[PDB]
C-alpha cells in the first residue's frame, strides 16, 4: 500500500453520501500485533466520510455492540434532533442519521459515540472517524496543489488482544496508552512528493494531548476545529487537546528525515503516591516525548507561496447574555462538576435563544487541563488565560490549563436540546457535563 | 391655614415611623364641594410620611373599603416580601408592612394600591399619599435655605359626590378628570417667602400628564423618581408621566405673579367618530393648558446660588444580559400586551440574577404613551427614542412615545418575585404587565 496509512475514504455521490456502518468488534492488526477493536465499517480508524456544503448524509448505524452506542456528529453545526446526544441504540438494532451539510462550511469534524457513562471506554476501544467538508477554497491554487493527508491522532493500550480495561486511576485522569499512533499506524514514514503539504490533524485520543513540532520546521495553521481562519498563522508548536482539530501547510525547506512528534506536556494528570504519611495525590509531570511519524522530504524542495488570505470570519450580532461556567474537580472521587453539579440528562442548565450571540466565560478551576466541548453551536474564541486569540475561526473545543478562564462567543443556531462537557471523555462520563436548550 | 396646601407630614421618631392607616371611604371637602373619597388616613392626598436612611417604617394598613386592596411602596428598593404586589388584603383584615429604609436613598417615592384589575378605580378615587427619604444632602446650603413644597398632581372627576366611573373609553385610554389638582386644591396660590424654592413633584394621576412650565422661569432638575442627578440641570419646561417623580429648584427672578402650567400635551389618547363610515378611531389631540398653581414671588428676590454638585451616581457593573419588552394595544378590545402577552400571575417572564445588571430596551409599538414602572429594582435611563438622557439618575417609571425605544441598565436587588407594568393604570389592569423573578 501506500507509505503513509490513512483511513479509506468515501465520498458523496450526486450530491448523497448513503452509508451503513456497523459498530462491531473486529479482529485487526494493529501496530504489529493482532487484537480486537470496536470499529466502525471494519477498520480502525474508521472510514473518512468526505463531503461538500449541501450534500445530504444518509448514514445507517447498526449496532453490533453488547451495550447501546449512537453517533454524536463532532462539530458539525446541525440540528440536535439529529446530532442526539441522548438517543440510545440499543444491541442489535439501527439508527438512521440523516441531515444536509451547511451551505458556509469547511473543515475537519469526526464521529463517535455519546453517550454518558459509556463514551470512555467505546472511544477507547476504537469507535471514531474522520469527516471533512471539502471548500470551494480548496480549489484555490496554495491548496490544490499542496500534497494532503490526514493524521488520526489516537493512543491505545492492549491487553490480552483487546483494549486495556479502564482502572479507577483511569476515570480520575482519562486514559491514555503506550501505543501514541497516527492512523491506527505505529510511527509511520511519510514519504513527501511535494515541498507543500497540508495535514488534517484531529486529536480522537481520550485524554492525551498532542504537542506538535516538526523538526527543524514551523507549521502554519489554516483552520482550527469547525472552519478556516482568515489568513494562515504561522506557529512553532501546535497543541491539540482531546477532541480538537487543525488544518497546517508544511513548507519543507531542504532535503532529508524529519521527525513530527509530540513534544513533553504536563496536562495535570496524578498518581498516588505513599512515602509515609499519605498516600496523596502526585503530579505525573509532563508526558514523555513520541514520535508520531517519520517525514522524508523530496528532492529540491521549492515550497508553494502560501495563500495571502483564506476566509474571511463572520461578522457576528452583538451578544445579548453572559454565562459564566466553572469547572471543578473531586479527584479522589473521580467526580467532575460544572457549577458545582454533575449532569443529570432531565436537568436543563441554560436556556438561550436562537440566533443570538452569547458570551460564554468558562473557567478551570480544577487542577488538571480540561478541554471543553460544546454540541451543534460552534464558538469564536476570543482569549483564553487573559490571552487574545491570536486569529479568527469557528471551534468547538477550547482548552483550559488549570485555572485559566476562557472567553467565548457563541451565536446559537439550531434549535433543540443540547450539551456541553469536557473533552477528556472520561471526566464527562464521570459527570463534567450540562444540558443547554436553545429556543 | 397657610396659603399654600400640602398633605399633613407623618415624622419618624427616634428612628421608627409606626402608624396605622385605613384605606376608608370619607367624607371630604375637595375644590370647594363636598364628596367622598377613598382615603388614606381621612384625607386627600394620604399623609406625606418623612423618613430617613436606615429608619424602620412599620405600616398597619386596615382595609375599610368594600373590596380587597393593599399597597404598593412605588420606587422603594425594598424587598418584594414586603412591597409585594400579589398580596390581598380583604375587606375589614388588616396588614403590617415593616421594612428599613436603604441607606443609599434619597428623593420623592409614594404609595397607592396594587391589585391587578382594581388599581385604576382605586387610585383615581383618592387612594395615594407621597413618602419623603431627607438625605444628609438636605443639609448643603444650597437646599437647606431653599423654601421646600411637595405639590402631588392628581386629576379627578366627580359624579353625585363621588368619583366618577370608569367608562369603556376610561379603560382604553386612562382616565382623565376635569378637576386638575394641586395636593387636592384647585389652583392653589404659593405665596413665597424665599428666592429659592425646592419643589418635589409627583405625578399621582391615572393618566394624565403635566408637561410643567413655570412662566417666565427654567426649571433646575435635582432629582428624578428615586435619586438625586449628579448636578443641577436646567430646563425649559418638564413633563411627568403618570408615576414619576422629579424635584426642582426655582430661581425666583422679580417680583409678580407666574403661572405654573401644564401646558398641551399629547399623549395619543382616542375618542371615536362617526362621519358616515365609521365608526373609528379617532386622536383626541393635545390636552387643554392648565393653571396648576399661581406663584407670587416676595419683593426683591435674590436666589441662592445652585448646588455645584449633587449625588454622585453610582458606577454599574458591565451587564449580563439584555432584554426586549415590546408594548402593544388592542384599543377597541381595551387590551394591552407585553411581548405579545397579557399579565397572568402564575407565569413568569423573566428570571434574573440579584447583584447583576441587566439591559432593558422597552419598545412602545402602540400609537399612544405608555410609561413603564418596574418594582423593586430602580433604573439608569440611558436613552429614549435614540436620544442620550442627559443626566445620571435613578428613576422607577420611564415615558415611551409611540414608536419609542427605550434603553435602560437595571441592577437587580432584592430576591423574589416582582412586577413590570405600564404606569397609565388602566393599561395595567387591562393586561400590560409582567412578572420578574429575581434569583
Amino acid at each position: 500500500g501506500p507509505s503513509f496509512p490513512e483511513p479509506k475514504v468515501v465520498r458523496s455521490q450526486g450530491g448523497l453520501l448513503s452509508l451503513k456502518l456497523s459498530a462491531t468488534p473486529t479482529p485487526l492488526a494493529i501496530a504489529g500485533q493482532r487484537a480486537t477493536l470496536l470499529t466502525y465499517g471494519g477498520s480502525f480508524p474508521g472510514p473518512t466520510l468526505r463531503v461538500r456544503p449541501r450534500d445530504t448524509v444518509r448514514l445507517t448505524l447498526e449496532n453490533r455492540l453488547p451495550e447501546p452506542t449512537n453517533l454524536h456528529w463532532h462539530g458539525l453545526p446541525i440540528s440536535p434532533k439529529v446530532d442526539d446526544p441522548f438517543l440510545e441504540i440499543p444491541p442489535g438494532e439501527s439508527w438512521t442519521y440523516e441531515f444536509t451539510v451547511p451551505k458556509e462550511l469547511a473543515g475537519t469534524f469526526w464521529y463517535h459515540p455519546h453517550l454518558h457513562g459509556r463514551v470512555a471506554p467505546q472511544l477507547f476501544a476504537g469507535l471514531l472517524g474522520a469527516l471533512v467538508v471539502e471548500s470551494s477554497l480548496d480549489a484555490i491554487p496554495e491548496l490544490r496543489e499542496a500534497e494532503e493527508h490526514l493524521l488520526v491522532l489516537k493512543d491505545l493500550a492492549l491487553q490480552g488482544g483487546r483494549p486495556a480495561p479502564h482502572t479507577p486511576m483511569d476515570w480520575m485522569n482519562g486514559k491514555e496508552g503506550d501505543l501514541v499512533l497516527v492512523n491506527g499506524a505505529l510511527r509511520p514514514t511519510l514519504v513527501a512528493q511535494k515541498a507543500t503539504l497540508r495535514l488534517r490533524l484531529l486529536n480522537a485520543s481520550n485524554a492525551r494531548y498532542y504537542r506538535l513540532a516538526l523538526q527543524d520546521h514551523p507549521l502554519y495553521l489554516i483552520a482550527a476545529d469547525g472552519g478556516f481562519l482568515e489568513e494562515p498563522l504561522e506557529v512553532s508548536e501546535l497543541l491539540l487537546a482531546p477532541g480538537e482539530r487543525a488544518e497546517v501547510l508544511v513548507r519543507l525547506r531542504k532535503e532529508g528525515r524529519f521527525l513530527l512528534q509530540a513534544l513533553p506536556y504536563d496536562r495535570g494528570a496524578m498518581g498516588m503516591m505513599d512515602m509515609g504519611g499519605m498516600a496523596h495525590a502526585m503530579p505525573q509531570g509532563p508526558s514523555r516525548p513520541e514520535t508520531l511519524l517519520y517525514l522524508i522530504a523530496p528532492k529540491n524542495p521549492k515550497p508553494l507561496p502560501l495563500p495571502k488570505a483564506l476566509s474571511p470570519f463572520p461578522t457576528l450580532p452583538a451578544p445579548v447574555v453572559t454565562r459564566r461556567l466553572v469547572l471543578t474537580e473531586d479527584m479522589m472521587a473521580a467526580r467532575f462538576f460544572i457549577n458545582g453539579q454533575v449532569f443529570d440528562h432531565r436537568r436543563v442548565d441554560l436556556k438561550g435563544q436562537a440566533q443570538t450571540v452569547e458570551v460564554w466565560e468558562v473557567e478551570n478551576q480544577g487542577d488538571m487541563d480540561h478541554p471543553f466541548h460544546l454540541h451543534v453551536h460552534p464558538f469564536q474564541v476570543l482569549s483564553v488565560g487573559g490571552r487574545p486569540f491570536p486569529y479568527r475561526a469557528w471551534k468547538d473545543v477550547v482548552n483550559l490549563k488549570a485555572g485559566e478562564v476562557a472567553r467565548l462567543l457563541v451565536p446559537l443556531r439550531e434549535k433543540g436540546r443540547t450539551v456541553f462537557h469536557c473533552h477528556i471523555v472520561e471526566h464527562e462520563d464521570r459527570g463534567m457535563m450540562g444540558v443547554l436548550e436553545v429556543g
